[PDB]
DNA sequence: AAAAAA
């Protein structure tokens, strides 16, 4: 049933629903034929999760590789995240015959870099086959779910949402899940509902899952934050149909601008959110918008994230990162994006002699674009100049604040800029030149 | 305007 292992090296696609067999059954089969298999997954919890199931399901303790915990068993099957895979330097010389790239539809920087690394090192590493598995191939469109009945919203309601309202009785009793785009609006919506006597709580990246009562009436207003260690299944799901993403704009003021904005959800988003209900029983899905943008596309800002991660985490030169990204963008059947490898590469190539301390800080802070942040900070300190602003993203320069004065040598815009700006800095001129 | 993995 699973893709046949070719005599020579080949890259195969695995389009199939139900996120289970593709990461358990498929690999279990290959191993039965005496093959060494590597299964990569974006999630750490998922990767650790497959370890426990494989044992009890196929009586074979697979190897587990994640940033937190690593476990070797010599077994023919190894489960690992893309992150951990990258940190391990990629494909080991002759370690696996088949490499499975699960959730290959994910457009996050780590997965794209990961898959691109596989597509470039697989064959040489000795692998005989690469599998790009996903339940939602590029260009997918949400399909009506059996145990789920979708219903639109209207002005009819006492709780304003995103252009509409939500009936009080619609969520009066039972367990419900409300999806909001912003983390602050989650606390707002939850505030009102809970204020109306309703038992509503907010959830997002940071708060522990223990906040949501495993039983009893409750309304959860959360973001797309993964509820690791929590049995989903909700009587209904109200979705705002909006996703928060980062977009890049070549505003030439003086160079580029990376900002996080909103945007209508795509098939994947819609599917995943609507999937939190209708598990084993009839569920409901209340939306604010009927349409949906086709899945399979990601912004150029993501490639920028790849070069940043290659620089900050995986000790990859800009050119090296390009090899792996070039392989990704040259492989059909995967998420597409405007080819800006050359431009992004040239940008990062000029970002030399970064302050190790600042880099360490931005990385440890778990901030976005830690490399670009730390580098801007480096230029600022090197010029005894203040950062673009004193927003939390520049906190690595706080101890130097007393001695920083004058215009910020702006290299690019990563958020709001409060301080005065100058564009005379050599690195800024270099970047301006790349824009051409 | 969020999340996630290094």
């Amino acid at each position: 049933s699973p893709p046949a292992v070719p005599q020579t090296f080949q890259v195969a696609h695995l389009h199939a629903p139900t996120g289970s067999g593709k990461s358990t059954k498929v690999p279990a089969a290959y191993a039965a034929q005496g093959y060494k298999v590597l299964v990569l997954n974006p999630s750490v919890a998922a990767t650790l999760g497959f370890g426990a199931y494989m044992s009890k399901a196929h009586g074979i303790d697979p190897n587990i590789r994640t940033g937190v915990r690593t476990i070797t068993t010599g077994a023919p099957i190894t489960y690992s995240t893309y992150g951990k895979f990258l940190a391990d330097g990629g494909c080991s010389g002759g370690a696996y015959d088949i490499i499975i790239c699960d959730e290959c539809h994910s457009t996050d920087s780590t997965t794209i870099l990961g898959i691109g690394t596989v597509l470039d090192q697989a064959e040489t590493a000795g692998a005989r086959l690469v599998v790009l598995a996903t339940a939602t191939p590029p260009g997918s469109v949400t399909v009506p779910h059996p145990n789920i009945e979708e219903v639109a919203l209207s002005s009819t309601g006492e709780i304003p949402f995103y252009g509409k309202a939500i009936p009080i009785e619609t969520i009066k009793g039972g367990r419900h899940l409300i999806f909001c785009h912003s983390k602050k609006k989650c606390d707002e919506l939850a505030a009102k509902l809970s204020g109306l006597g309703l038992n509503a709580v907010a959830y997002y990246r940071g708060l522990d899952v223990s906040v949501i009562p495993t039983s009893g009436d409750v309304i959860v207003v959360a973001t797309d934050a993964l509820m690791t260690g929590f049995t989903g299944d909700f009587d209904s799901v109200i979705d705002c149909n909006t996703c928060v993403t980062q977009t890049v704009d070549f505003s030439l003021d003086p160079t580029f601008t990376i900002e996080t904005t909103t945007v209508p959800q795509d098939a994947v988003s819609r599917s995943q959110r609507r999937g939190r209900t209708g598990r084993g029983r009839m569920g409901i899905y209340r939306f604010v918008t009927p349409g949906e943008r086709p899945s399979g596309m990601f912004d150029s800002s993501v490639l920028c994230e790849c070069y940043d991660a290659g620089c900050a985490w995986y000790e990859l030169t800009p050119a090296e990162t390009s090899v792996r990204l070039r392989a990704y963008l040259n492989t059909p059947g995967l998420p597409v994006c405007q080819d800006h490898l050359e431009f992004w590469e040239s940008v990062f190539t000029g970002l030399t002699h970064i302050d190790a301390h600042f880099l360490s800080q931005t990385k440890q802070a778990g901030d976005n674009f830690p490399y670009l942040v730390a580098y801007q900070a480096t230029v600022c300190a090197r010029a005894q100049a203040p950062p673009p602003s004193w927003d939390q993203m520049w906190k690595c320069l706080i101890r130097l604040k007393p001695t920083l004065h004058g215009p910020t040598p702006l290299l690019y815009r990563l958020g709001a800029v409060q301080n005065e700006v100058t564009t005379t800095h050599p690195i800024t001129k270099y970047i301006m030149a790349c824009m051409s």
